[PDB]
């Protein structure tokens, strides 16, 4: 890997490897609940605590992809720094969402979706460069200097 | 990012950002159903409108990854154009499948599949370049002019 | 795409295209069970053959992303070979896990967490170069 390049991605790699690890966690607190009983054949309906976790997890597992998307698209098609930071916050919301979705009655994060703002934003850096590029492509070329 | 490069990917990016947005939709029509279904927390069951939506959605969520795969592999490993268009249709099938799945509840709609032809194709462009590359690696270098004795 | 570059990824592409196809299969053995036992909504603990499959499947579909991640991170950020191989074994565990999580009456494999060691490893190649790069930058 060309040391230069690796430089301008290291952040998204980091953040990604972070989320990669937080992910295995969510997937671990799902083992706890499938174990505390007859999950011995992995019954996908252990109850209250296990149904509350497999739920919270299988809600973050649907977010991962569509997040990673704008995490990079807004990482290459536009500044690898803000893209990687906003992507880091997303790992914070994911924590505080997969957390509150623990249980104990009440409205345990009655949401499937969460950090709408983050991905919305990331998607805006993506849509940013994606456009700004079309400019560098047209009125970026032309600029004819017929200095003959 | 290198202006030239960004150029030969802008389409996959576009199609991708499209699908990213259509995705957020699927996950929005799932919030409507978990909301009217006056729930406290949020279970995977409780209605046929919400159980029909969370289903349609969580069928497209299984497909996103395995599609994104061949969308790019067939986008870099061969033509960024067809790859990007084919991937565009896929977002049309996804629309028409995620739509028929609940509204009609008419036997003809059910199914965890949608667009096997597209991904299959995209996968053929990826398997295309992947091989053709092995040639350029092996035979592309050849040129028996060295027998100019 | 630059023939040189395509060279240093063809492995991860290969393994990936493989897992892409193994994936479509898992998604096929899920069609068989939704067909033999009808349904429009697969969200209530149903047929033990189709509930056993949609489970096994929707257990590998949560793994795909978090695996593909370290598959490449550990493929670019460090050796395209080991990364590609390790990722290959993961496709074998996947087969052996999504297989035992079927059977019949037999103790259908529990725990949807699998190949912990592979991803762990791949994650270490990624965390490898990720750091080693910081040295080449500093030293
Ligand atoms: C990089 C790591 C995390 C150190 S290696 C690793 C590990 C790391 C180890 C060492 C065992 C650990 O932390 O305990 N655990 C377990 C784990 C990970 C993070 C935390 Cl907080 C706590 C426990 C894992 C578990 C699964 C796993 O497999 C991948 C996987 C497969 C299916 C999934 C389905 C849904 C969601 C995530 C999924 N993840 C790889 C690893
Ligand atoms: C342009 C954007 C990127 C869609 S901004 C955005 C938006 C845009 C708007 C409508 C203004 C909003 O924030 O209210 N909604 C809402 C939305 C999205 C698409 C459509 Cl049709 C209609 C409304 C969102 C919702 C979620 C969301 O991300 C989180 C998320 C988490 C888990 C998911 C699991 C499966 C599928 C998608 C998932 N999405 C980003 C956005
Ligand atoms: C590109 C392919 C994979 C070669 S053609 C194909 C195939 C191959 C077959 C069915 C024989 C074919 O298309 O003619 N199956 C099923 C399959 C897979 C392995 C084997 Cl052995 C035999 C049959 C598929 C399934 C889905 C599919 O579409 C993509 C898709 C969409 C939703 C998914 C949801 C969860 C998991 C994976 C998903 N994959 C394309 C194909």
């Amino acid at each position: 890997m060309d040391q230069e390049t690796v430089g301008n991605v290291v952040l998204l790699a980091i953040v990604t490897l972070i989320s990669v690890v937080q992910n295995g966690f969510f997937a671990h607190k799902v083992e706890h609940e499938s174990r505390t009983q007859n999950g011995r054949s992995f019954q996908r309906t252990g109850t209250l605590a296990f149904e509350r976790v497999y739920t919270a997890n299988q809600n973050c597992v649907d977010a991962y992809p569509t997040f990673l998307a704008v995490l990079w698209s807004a990482g290459l098609l536009c500044s690898q720094v803000p893209a990687a930071f906003a992507g880091l916050m997303y790992l914070f919301v994911r924590q505080k969402y997969f957390v509150g979705y623990l249980g104990e009655r009440t409205q345990s994060t009655p949401g499937y979706i969460f950090g709408k703002r983050i991905i919305l934003f990331l998607f805006l850096m993506s849509v940013a460069g994606i456009f700004n590029y079309y400019l560098i492509f047209f009125f970026g070329s032309d600029f004819e200097n017929y200095i003959a």
